[PDB]
């Protein structure tokens, strides 16, 4: 954390974050989440971290070159350690760069080495290839070396997810997955693991080995787990809380603005919020159901009507304001709602629907007061405007991400927010092979657009690219697009060091202060 001049601390540095619910794990190579990455970032760190204001700079790596895009090394700084005093080498990273690829692994993010082309990844994740084959390698112990299949000038931007973070090998293969424990895990970012009760609290405390500890303020920081966006606030406002999770209530915002102005923290943010389509699964492996239930939804209701938190009506997947977006509307969206209903009921009724046999399905969304309101309204819309029915189901954070990826759903409420600012950290999650593709979504002429990006060298025809993808994802009504995010939460006064000027809200509590009060 940078203490401004003639700021008074507290003289108890310590911090509660509420962070939406349990987590899925506390193995980087084992998550997906916000809520995961939100602790993910406080104990384990990568070769490049976000600032205070988002941008990517030093982690372990203090400095680092690239040849022609496609070979990039990292100079790790000496003084890295792990949370036993160990240090952190290049060999770390070798290590868990193969885990991360491993089929055996399992993760949700193997995908993301793919992402970033990383050499042999195609064959590694198929089974062809040995995890040891990855174009990955440790010249000596500081120093990392990454080699590409192809040129991908933003590779750097996504080193500061927590897939590529390291993990201790040794505890690793000795704890096997207990390795996470209090009593059994070792940790390289700012803050240790203190104490884990699933469904009550996550306790860090500072890393004394961590390289730049000196700079670090809070000495403790706890997390909550509470999906419940009404209690998130209550507490917060009985004193508990010092910052909300960034889901706030239907029920209590527009009063929130008005009560506590200073508090409401509202910024830009690189995420979309849509209902995603099981596109393997009957009927809605149907284009004229996917298109039907997209037009019907009223983006007006549903963001100025019954959120009214200043969202965004969405046409697309990738945000329009991702660095390198240049995003074509879709004609759909000008029209009128009327006339998005009237074919939405044309194609319902053409995909042999009727008033007799209708069309009737589940929507499920992760337990919390917003996402129930939202499919509320969306089940309501739906009905008046198009005649389907549709069966609410909530389900827990980590059941919900894993009914998602099993394909064992019809409609999901869903949001992804970016891993790095530029389209393709939202594109590559619908390639068909992608870990992250929950939408389960095939399209040949989708993947072509996105492996053309990287072969051209030229940024405008890049910027082209993205955009087709884009039409052919509506095209092929993938998803139903709802509203692009604001990131809204309260923050007490006394917290200081937290801008919200990152769109990607990388927040690390290494950086926050509190203030004297
Ligand atoms: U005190
Ligand atoms: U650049
Ligand atoms: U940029
Ligand atoms: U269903
Ligand atoms: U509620
Ligand atoms: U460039
Ligand atoms: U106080
Ligand atoms: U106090």
């Amino acid at each position: 954390a940078d203490v401004p001049a003639g700021v008074q601390l507290a003289d108890k540095q310590t911090l509660v974050r509420n962070n939406g619910s349990e987590v899925q794990s506390l193995d980087p190579h084992k998550i997906e989440g916000v809520p995961e990455s939100n602790v993910s970032r406080d104990l384990f760190e990568g070769l490049l971290i976000s600032d205070v204001e988002g941008h990517p700079s030093p982690g372990v790596a203090e400095k680092w070159e690239n040849k022609d895009f496609k070979v990039w090394t990292f100079h790790l700084r000496e003084n890295a350690k792990w949370s036993d005093g160990t240090p952190v080498t290049a060999h770390d990273f070798v290590y868990s760069w193969q885990r991360l690829a491993d089929p055996n692994t399992a993760s949700p993010y193997a995908s993301y080495l793919q992402y970033g082309h990383i050499a042999n990844i195609d064959d590694i994740i198929a089974g062809k290839k040995p995890a040891t084959d990855l174009g990955v390698k440790a010249l000596d112990d500081h120093t990392f070396e990454v080699t590409l299949s192809e040129p991908v000038p933003y590779f750097y931007k996504l080193l500061v997810h927590p897939s590529v973070s390291p993990v201790p090998k040794s505890a690793v293969e000795k704890f096997g997955d207990k390795w996470t424990q209090p009593a059994n895990i070792v940790t390289n970012g700012a803050y240790k693991l203190k104490n884990w009760v699933v469904n009550e609290r996550i306790v860090l405390e500072r890393n004394p080995q961590y390289w730049d500890n000196a700079k670090t303020v809070i000495n403790q920081v706890t997390y909550l787990p509470i999906s419940s966006e009404v209690t998130d606030v209550n507490r917060y406002r009985s004193g508990e809380i010092d910052m909300t999770y960034n889901n706030m209530p239907i029920e209590l915002f527009q009063k929130l603005k008005k009560e506590i102005p200073n508090e409401v923290r509202v910024d830009p943010y690189l995420c979309t919020y849509y209902y995603e389509i099981n596109n393997q699964k009957a009927p809605f492996n149907d284009v004229r159901v996917r298109t039907a239930l997209k037009l019907a939804l009223d983006r007006d209701i549903i963001v100025n009507k019954v959120k009214n938190q200043g969202d965004l009506p969405a046409y697309s997947y990738t945000p329009p304001y991702t660095d390198g977006a240049k995003l074509v509307e879709p004609e759909w969206f000008k029209w009128s709602q009327q006339k998005r209903n009237e074919e939405a009921k044309k194609l319902l009724a053409e995909a042999g629907f009727t008033a007799d046999k209708p069309l009737t399905f589940d929507l499920l969304y992760n337990t919390s007061d917003l996402h129930k309101k939202l499919a509320i309204a969306v089940a309501s819309i739906w009905k008046k405007n198009l005649g389907v029915n549709v069966n609410l189901e909530n389900q827990e954070w980590k059941t919900f991400l894993d009914t998602r990826h099993q394909g064992t759903f019809d409609v999901a409420r869903a949001g992804w927010c970016a891993d790095y600012n530029e389209p393709t950290s939202f594109l590559n999650t619908m390639l068909s092979d992608s870990s992250n593709n929950t939408a389960h979504y095939k399209s040949p002429a989708f993947d072509k657009l996105i492996a053309d990006t990287l072969k051209v060298a030229d940024d405008t025809q890049r910027s082209e690219l993205y955009a087709k993808a884009e039409q052919q994802l509506d095209k092929d009504s993938a998803i139903v697009p709802v509203y692009y995010y604001v990131n809204a939460r309260l923050v007490k006064p006394w917290v200081g060091g937290y801008t919200g000027k990152d769109p990607l809200d990388n927040i690390y509590v290494k950086n926050l202060y509190i203030i004297k009060h």
